[PDB]
């Protein structure tokens, strides 16, 4: 839980740092997430929407996408994934 | 010509603190003028052009704009004024 606790003042911390830079946008990439096409930004950009999150492929199911939380926050697959 | 030299010296040490800060527009104000009509700002804004000025008045004919240079940037009355 001192993780979690960590990571969450680290990201807070970040988000406080781009609002008094006057900044449109902050795009968090991590650790692994090998953003290949050099378009991503425009394109994600280009469609004004509030919060839009491209969906990364992988070599299995997963994916950084939910479709549907049951009562406490847990993937619950609805057919339309 | 030494005072000239603390002024260019102070806005041009202000156009650049006005752009690493990443902000739309500069409003230049002396502190010598009455800024009445409580909306100035939006009219300025809403006018989307590169370089604009309102109009002040005065007492006489002197207002804050010219109409002509002539060969040495120096005063010219052109019967549009």
């Amino acid at each position: 839980d001192s993780r979690y606790e960590h990571v969450m003042k680290l990201r807070q911390a970040a988000l406080k740092s781009a609002r008094d830079m006057w900044a449109d946008y902050i795009l968090f990439v991590d650790a692994d997430n090998l953003i290949l096409n050099p378009d991503t930004l425009s394109l994600l950009i280009a469609e004004n929407k509030t919060v839009v999150a491209p969906m990364l492929d992988s070599r299995a199911a997963y994916s950084n996408f939910w479709c549907g939380m049951t009562s406490q926050g847990y993937y619950k697959r609805t057919p339309a994934y």
